[PDB]
């Protein structure tokens, strides 16, 4: 009994972040071999934020237009370049704590930690979830933009998230680090469409299973239902359609517990249409949505 | 809007964590210079974790008795000693990681971020609070004892928890850096329980400002209260008292948001007595009381 959201530690993170400035623009950048890696609106001002043309805005700089900062060690800028929404700085110095690393693209709905800082210095992790809308729902201020997700496998960490806006709603947009977008959003501030989001059905499946596997198995029945019946009910509720790909994800997770993915997705269906009358799963009310069936297995089972 | 729990980024911590074994036993310990701290049960076995007599158990053990790594590091023991509830070991080599750092007792409804290791390798960080009953509802698995819960004050690691025991409700008992348990439980395998807990509604009251703060502000209503008359409310709904020394603590909140401690609690009280009606408060439904009014001021 007794389970959280958590994130991975991220002293390995800690040791690539730098600071980026431009004019008075500063901003945080990812500073991996000799290349750092930071939003391509630091060559943005004021004036330019509403409608920028940044390959217009990018021809009108030097490499010593951008001050790069590590701890207290200015770091010299000896070339430029833009890859989509990012830039790529080439420095002087390469990092002495580079990790084994990689660039990965994630889909929604799955998660990955969150080192938010300011003016390059690390001022806390957390963990988060690509949402089915290709927003994040993260903890942000002015100047935390350059901030990355990652997550770290074995001795990796994959780095699959660099943030750039936030959206009015108070969620956020980023990017991948080839610099592509989450979603259709753009690097202006002007107002673009979102979409509605919705429940992550997969995750919330992985939790139920997390409960059982800790002790939690009120809400089970002997029920069972169709993949078809259950999306029918679901779909009223705003929940993401399970897909059989998902059910077969879920594959590991029933076994372990003896419980069909199917039979869960019964107790699921009674818990959206009843609630909890009174009751929680894990400590929670509500149907958490931002743990993966990986999480779920990484934190039941401590891998480190 | 958008607002989270969050822990510290843990790096420095990362740095000081070493695998503890004595016998069967492999648990985490703290490295910092030339000593390493870990729970003491860590020199008991299987046979006796109902009545350990722990002096005895210590004469027993030489330096040899204990194996402690790092990374893929043997730290050489060369002195053991007990203070409370955990082990000293002096070890040959001082940890050319170690931060600055300070060890202090937490209070209860105060936070800290807790990085969850097992046998000596970080696994993962997250953030709770002391209980009014003096546990933590933390998330840990059999071979987290030893972990180690922290903030960080500037550059300053303030190390304030580390990790013992799981009670029969899932919560977590542990004492601070002197050893020395929060709240009345012993290390041993004994029946013991978490007393009843409260909300800690400074911890709420906090949350609510940084609602306001946020831009959630439907709550607040044209009604004016006496803590006296709040208390006696609070403690219907199992909330912890407010003291006047609670209030004092809310000036800048109060400063900042304008609005009146009181006039805030008159809030409280209506959410109480009323239910907050389906909608939402940061996102949340049910009122959150994990972040204290500092932690509220950095995250803003
Ligand atoms: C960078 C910074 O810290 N942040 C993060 C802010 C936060 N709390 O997360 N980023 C910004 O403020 C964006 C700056 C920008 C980026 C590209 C081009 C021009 C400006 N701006 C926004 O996030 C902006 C903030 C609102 C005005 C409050 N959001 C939007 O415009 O919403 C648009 C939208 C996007 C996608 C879907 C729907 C709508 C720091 O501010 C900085 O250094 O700026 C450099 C220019
Ligand atoms: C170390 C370890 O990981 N943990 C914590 C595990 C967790 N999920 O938090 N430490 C322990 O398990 C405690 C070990 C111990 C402490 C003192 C003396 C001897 C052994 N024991 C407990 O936490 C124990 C629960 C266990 C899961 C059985 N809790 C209680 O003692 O609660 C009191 C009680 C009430 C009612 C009935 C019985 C007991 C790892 O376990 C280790 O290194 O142990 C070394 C001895």
């Amino acid at each position: 009994s007794g389970f959280r959201k958590m994130a991975f530690p991220s002293g390995k993170v800690e040791g690539c972040m730098v600071q980026v400035t431009c004019g008075t623009t500063t901003l945080n950048g990812l500073w991996l071999d000799d290349t750092v890696y930071c939003p391509r609106h630091v060559i943005c001002t004021a004036e330019d934020m509403l409608n920028p043309n940044y390959e217009d805005l990018l021809i009108r700089k030097s490499n010593h237009s951008f001050l790069v900062q590590a701890g207290n060690v200015q770091l010299r800028v000896i070339g430029h370049s833009m890859q989509n929404c990012l830039l790529r700085l080439k420095v002087d110095t390469s990092n002495p704590k580079t990790p084994k690393y990689k660039f990965v693209r994630i889909q929604p709905g799955q998660t990955f930690s969150v080192l938010a800082c300011y003016n390059g210095s690390p001022s806390g992790v957390y963990q988060c979830a690509m949402r089915p809308n290709h927003t994040i729902k993260g903890s942000f201020l002015n100047g935390s933009c350059g901030s990355v997700g990652f997550n770290i496998d074995y001795d990796c960490v994959s780095f699959c998230y660099m943030h750039h806006m936030e959206l009015p709603t108070g969620v956020h947009a980023g990017t991948d680090l080839e610099g592509k977008f989450y979603g259709p959003f753009v690097d202006r501030q002007t107002a673009q469409a979102a979409g509605t989001d919705t429940t992550i059905t997969l995750n919330v499946l992985a939790w139920l299973y997390a409960a059982v596997i800790n002790g939690d198995r009120w809400f089970l029945n002997r029920f069972t239902t169709t993949l078809n019946d259950f999306n029918l009910v679901a779909m009223k509720y705003n929940y993401e359609p399970l897909t059989q790909d998902h059910v077969d994800i879920l594959g590991p997770l029933s076994a372990q517990t003896g419980i069909a993915v199917l039979d869960m997705c019964a107790a699921l269906k009674e818990l959206l249409q009843n609630g909890m009358n009174g009751r929680t799963i894990l400590g929670s009310t509500i149907l958490e949505d931002e743990f993966t069936p990986f999480d779920v297995v990484r934190q039941c089972s401590g891998v480190t």
